[PDB]
């Protein structure tokens, strides 16, 4: 239940844990994006 995608700003990636999951939860690391619900 975690994504793959390329992150830097924790904003950006938002609409990338409601569309795979259902949640506004999420920040990400150095270089890619993970959901925190």
């Amino acid at each position: 239940q975690f994504t793959n995608v390329s992150c830097t700003t924790s904003k950006e990636a938002w609409s990338v844990c409601q569309r795979l999951h259902n949640t506004s939860r999420g920040k990400c690391m150095n270089k890619k994006a993970r959901c925190y619900s």
